């Protein structure tokens, strides 16, 4: 939790001519963004990337769950499209966070685009990405779609939640 003073060290060490490496940013990224600082985060990610030092999957996980977080989905998909041009696999992590704040965004048709690339990429969803894509298919009266991914999640052994079938109950009901 002591981040000013792990900030401090690694003014020291560069100072000192010793040169960091994709621990130390990622360790240094991920407390940044937890504390709340994201630009902060930012610039030592664009730091990072001037040095030469390769971000990986972690780093870049950390990075989008903040913009995401923070509604802000158009860096974070500039993030998303930059981690897979350096090769770089997003994992289940990075596609929940992109569809929940695409989701809470309400930018659906998108979402669903996403849903569709991660089964494509071999990432398996689960109950999150479901619950966020029925929850957002229901809300917009897209009840026959929602109940194909319910269909579909059942299929795949992703067990359905509370949440999930409040949703279908209520578009059945009032649809
Ligand atoms: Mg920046
Ligand atoms: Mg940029
Ligand atoms: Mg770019």
């Amino acid at each position: 939790g002591r981040l000013e003073e792990a900030l401090e060290l690694f003014e020291e060490m560069k100072e000192k001519g010793i040169v960091p490496d994709v621990v130390t940013y990622t360790t240094l990224i991920s407390g940044l963004g937890k504390a709340g600082r994201l630009e902060e985060a930012l610039e030592l990610f664009e730091e990072m990337k001037e040095k030469g030092i390769v971000p990986n999957v972690v780093t870049y996980n950390t990075l989008i769950s903040g913009l995401g977080k923070a509604g802000r989905l158009e860096e974070a998909l500039e993030l998303f499209e930059e981690m897979k041009e350096k090769g770089i696999v997003p994992d289940v992590v990075t596609y929940t966070t992109l569809i929940s704040g695409l989701g809470k965004a309400g930018r659906l048709e998108e979402a669903l685009e996403l849903f569709e690339e991660m089964k494509e990429k071999g990432i398996v969803p689960n109950v999150v990405t479901y619950n966020t894509l029925i929850s957002g298919l229901g809300k917009a009266g897209r009840l026959e779609e929602a109940l194909e991914l319910f269909e579909e999640m059942k299929e795949k052994g992703i067990v359905p939640d509370v949440v999930t079938y409040t949703t279908l109950i209520s578009g059945l009901g009032k649809a």
